[PDB]
């Protein structure tokens, strides 16, 4: 999956915003307020409307002052190029229209009827919402929601895994998930932690990690610890499907992390989130620039956002 363009009116601060994404990292740097996580919900809204997410709403994120709200989205998948838009009328819904497009030779063409329903049909056939959400866009705040629960982590395992002996394969691909998370979480930790178990029971994922030679729970982690070892999981399930899913959307990632982990970050962003073909990073981190391949500045003016290509 591959996010080429991102067209937004009068969503929550962006009155008329287009961003260009390309390959490698795209980092987008703006202080807090200025429009960073408006643009990727508005790509989740672009994609999966209608959602049942309870913090964001259609009369809520309509820009005050304007009436219409505008969502566009071209994206490739699997060698396809689709193109999805969205217009909202607040207050209203019956005249407001959706469609979903491809690139069909030259000519664009409806891939169904322009309908949130059938869209939706699509748009779970083409990726399902559960990926979406749990794999690929990390909603700021969301980064320790794989540490909540044994059952949910399974949830999402099972999804991300899809279809001898299954138990074999799953274990097999648990296994290299936690290579990869443990290889990620030493160097954020600086060793203090030599490995992160990502272990099957039942029907269940367990997750620990291991100091002083020992598995323990992830109560022994304290907050800062528990951000690395969510990003650490997260880049390890992106990285194992990288080949699958090629796409990574991670907002605010330095939360509750010193400056010494904060710097790690860094390190990380150039071992690790290089690997994935293509990741959207927001930050308010200046720091992050120097590690990113295109970086997009986001500031608020006179009550609107503004977006300025850096390179
Ligand atoms: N309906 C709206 N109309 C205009 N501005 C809005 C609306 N909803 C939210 N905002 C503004 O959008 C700003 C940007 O929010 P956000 O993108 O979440 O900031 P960040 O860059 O920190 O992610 C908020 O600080 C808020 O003032
Ligand atoms: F306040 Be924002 F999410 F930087
Ligand atoms: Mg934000």
């Amino acid at each position: 999956m591959k996010l080429e363009r991102v067209t937004v009116k009068n969503f929550r601060s962006h009155s008329d915003t287009v961003v260009e994404f390309k390959e490698g990292i795209n980092l987008i740097i703006g202080q807090n307020g200025s429009g960073k996580s408006s643009l990727l919900d508005a790509i989740l809204v672009g994609l999966y409307w209608p959602l049942r997410i309870k913090d964001i709403k259609k009369d809520e994120f309509t820009k005050v002052g304007a009436r219409d709200t505008y969502i566009d989205l071209i994206f490739e998948k699997d060698g396809t190029k689709y193109r999805i838009t969205r217009r909202f009328l607040k207050g209203y819904s019956s005249g407001e229209i959706h469609a979903m497009k491809r690139l069909v030779g030259n000519e664009w063409k409806h891939v169904t009827e322009p309908s949130s329903k059938a869209i939706s049909a699509f748009m779970e056939k083409l990726i399902p919402y559960n990926i979406f959400l749990n794999a690929i866009y990390i909603r700021q705040g969301q980064i320790d929601a794989i540490l909540e629960s044994d059952e949910a982590r399974e949830k999402v395992v099972r999804e991300v895994l899809n279809l001898k002996y299954k138990a074999l394969a799953r274990e097999a691909a648990l296994s290299k998930i936690g290579e990869l998370a443990s290889e990620i979480f030493a160097e954020f930790t600086e060793g203090k932690y030599s490995e992160v178990v990502v272990r099957a029971e039942e029907n269940k994922v367990r997750l620990f990690v291991v100091w002083e030679g020992k598995e323990r729970p992830l109560t022994f982690l304290s907050g800062g610890e528990r951000i690395a070892l969510g990003l650490a999981f997260e880049l390890a399930m992106s990285l194992y499907l990288a080949g699958e899913i090629s796409l990574l959307i991670l907002d605010e990632p330095t939360p509750y992390l010193d400056e010494e982990r904060r710097r790690k970050l860094i390190t990380i962003m150039e071992r690790y989130l290089k690997k994935i073909p293509q990741v959207i990073l927001v930050s308010h981190d200046e720091e992050l620039k120097d590690a990113a391949d295109h970086v997009i500045r986001i500031s608020l003016e006179n009550g609107s956002s503004k977006v300025e290509v850096v390179s």
